[PDB]
């Protein structure tokens, strides 16, 4: 299962519990089409890639979570690893996440 971020508190906590691993972050609104269409792919992947966190921001429960990343686009996938930001991905492409993932872990 993805991991639905409450706040930003959690956020950290998250990011802490991580470790070394690469955590992915799916910044989404329920007023996405594409996001609910790449939903279930990325259900998928995160059972079957236990090497990497994915976590995911409801924009519009935590504001100031895309506030401060400077979130643009719907969806946008941030890839962080050891505290430093690694890459971003704007869109809802399955194929180019799956090729950031193995990029970035
Ligand atoms: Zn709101």
């Amino acid at each position: 299962m993805v991991y639905q971020v409450k706040d930003q508190e959690d956020f950290t906590k998250q990011l802490n519990e991580a470790g070394n691993k690469l955590v992915v972050i799916d910044f989404y609104a329920t007023w996405c089409g594409p996001c609910k269409m790449i939903a279930p792919k990325l259900e998928e992947l995160s059972q079957s890639m236990s090497d990497v966190v994915f976590l995911k921001v409801d924009v519009d429960e935590c504001e100031d979570i895309a506030q401060d990343n400077q979130i643009a686009s719907m969806p946008t996938f941030l890839f962080m690893k050891n505290g430093q930001k690694l890459d971003s991905l704007s869109g809802a492409n399955y194929d180019k996440l799956l090729e950031l993932v193995e990029k970035n872990k």
